[PDB]
């Protein structure tokens, strides 16, 4: 597959329809889903949400250039604001002629936790259910059979505990879960369910909540991009002296909350469109990524940026990324299911490596924009 | 109007729509961007956006029950994730009994930031700003003579300093701008370019970053919920119980970031979906939400959970909430200006009001059924 997409922003819509199609070699019914408004039937709206009256929609983009571990990517975006597509598409441009991104992640593995109240000894108790953890993941994996077959289950579990509470000691235990492509919410939520009675039993708590965590610091996805000064000069600026800008605009975020509340957002321009595309949830996503952001006590940027010893510019972003190919809308919705057609993900790690290079990208051309505009006379 | 729409949840789409059409005096040119597909036409989504090969839908729906400082409303709303609606329309019912939601507001200040650079006496230059503060104050209000007439505009400056970073001393100066009924991106960074030259004059440093912040912590919106044990009464528990338990989760939510971020999330489920609903940036709201949840210091929950001297269950919902009536979308989208006309706001900070009030409720009913699960 090659994604460079000549002349893509100049066609029309039908023209860039088209030009998909013949890349990916997608079904004249794939196509077909775009020939006409209202590729979401009435009655799967009407099984999605409470209270359904019609559907809304929002434009379906793809951004071009895209390019992962040395392989081309085409990248559906669904979105409402201007500028984020072209963005996305011109930083990956400029990535591609060195080497693309650069992407790994984690297993896909979730927290559940159990929270568990009125204990007298909770450290000690703590202690009771990590001598007894391989009873509790016995007991986590007993009933998602298929979960288990196609590699997944609970692997471990760690305790918390919170001395300093206005409503008495709690202690919290965590499952962590491998949720293979799924997000993870109704997978690790019912062993969560299935092990709070015998957790009670071994602490002599009372069982409380028992929820995911959108925290999901155990899923990270990673990306890479470098640029090189020549690919950044402007009539007005040397590559150089723009590189020095990006990373004067970097080391503001990471001292300014103001700041990087922005640069954050900006990140998340290039994220959610891809997760609404694909049919995900957005708000988990956008909880994962601003949490993250203030895990050291001060909340700063989500991406690094760099000079590396030739001169060149380099960034990261490192973040948790909860994402499925299965579940809810993402299986439901006939044009998530062509968005992952599109993207020709195999697994939902794939997913969310694709997702962090493009939020990557993303915060790249808006810093790049902010760092080269003159100021006015 | 009365928006407690009985058996709402059980019509078809079709009886839906057509009952909100009565109830709201709809047109039928109006009921019928809902009633078919396509209200977002190609030409317009071709011009939002780049590289736009087609459009695509989410459910459009509309939560019932809502009251705000005593007048009903009702709220669309437009998202993937089951349960949300029925949350929301069942909070809201609760409420209702004890009042409904009782909200306020901030004026709609937006901070532009003007980052310089290239001085060696930052903290001096910050006291040369101030001094010349009316000077920069009415250059910005050169630029948006509409926005002053319309009762907006620059109001006050602020300047931060950031003597020692990595690289190099650094200023930080925010016009602090009163942006109306719109979310205020495009208005205060047009502000933050036309005093940038004034502003290296006066600094004799360098401008680089002129941007709106979106911690936007002068921007708040405010709602509050009463809920008494009787309404939270199940089979297995007391409504005591249940209030207890409530105030358990939040408890939780306040000490453990991992659960917080799920509790907040919670929160934006109800949130998200509104701004969607009228063409509103999504994004934005997001990061002013989390941002603020760890301003200090701990990133924490957002709402308040407490059981006041009656014994009854009291929440808050605090927040920066900057959302448009005009501006970005808001006004391309048919159907976010059906969303305006459905909720009856006529200010943007009414709009950020309903908001919380659904962020409010979301949570509540999230809590509400992790405390009853046996
Ligand atoms: C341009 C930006 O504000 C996003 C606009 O939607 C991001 C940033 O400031 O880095
Ligand atoms: C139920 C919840 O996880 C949202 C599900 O989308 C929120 C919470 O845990 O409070
Ligand atoms: O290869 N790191 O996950």
């Amino acid at each position: 597959l090659d994604s460079r997409l000549p002349a893509f922003r100049n066609l029309s819509p039908a023209a860039r329809l088209d030009h998909i199609g013949q890349l990916l070699g997608l079904s004249h019914d794939d196509v077909s889903l775009l020939a006409n408004a209202g590729a979401l039937p009435m009655d799967i709206a009407n099984g999605m949400i409470e209270n359904v009256i019609g559907t809304f929609e929002l434009p379906y983009a793809v951004a071009s250039n895209f390019q992962i571990n040395g392989r081309d990517v085409l990248v559906p975006l669904v979105v409402e604001e201007p500028s984020i597509v072209a963005a996305a598409s011109y930083m990956a441009k400029l990535a591609r002629a060195n080497g693309g991104f650069t992407t790994s992640s984690s297993a896909p593995l979730m927290h559940a936790q159990v929270q568990i109240v009125g204990i007298q000894d909770p450290l000690n108790a703590r202690l009771s259910l990590l001598r007894r953890k391989d009873e509790i993941i016995e007991l986590a994996n007993r009933k998602d059979q298929l979960l288990n077959s196609l590699g997944g289950g609970c692997r471990d579990i760690e305790v918390h505990t919170f001395a300093d509470t206005p409503r008495g000691p709690m202690l919290v235990a965590h499952l962590i879960v491998d949720v293979r492509d799924a997000m993870g919410a109704n997978t690790v939520n019912t062993m969560a369910e299935a092990v709070a009675p015998l957790m009670e039993a071994i602490t002599g708590g009372q069982v409380r909540l028992r929820i995911l965590s959108n925290l999901a610091d155990l899923r990270l996805a990673r990306a890479q991009v470098r640029i090189t000064p020549q690919q950044l000069e402007t009539a007005e600026f040397s590559g150089e002296a723009v590189i020095e800008g990006i990373l004067d605009a970097y080391a503001f975020a990471a001292v300014d909350p103001y700041r990087a509340a922005t640069h954050n957002k900006g990140i998340m321009n290039g994220i959610d469109p891809l997760i609404v595309a694909t049919g995900n949830d957005w708000r988990a996503v956008e909880a994962g990524a601003h949490a993250y952001a203030c895990r050291s006590g001060h909340y700063g940027s989500l991406t690094t940026w760099e000079k590396d010893n030739n001169g060149h510019l380099v960034g990261t972003l490192e973040m948790p990324m909860p994402v499925g190919l299965v579940g809810g809308a993402t299986k439901t919705h006939p044009l998530a299911q062509l968005s992952l057609r599109i993207l020709g993900v195999k697994t939902a790690q794939a997913l969310a490596e694709i997702a962090v290079a493009v939020g990557l990208a993303q915060n790249l051309g808006a810093m790049r924009a902010l760092a080269t505009e003159g100021i006015q006379r």
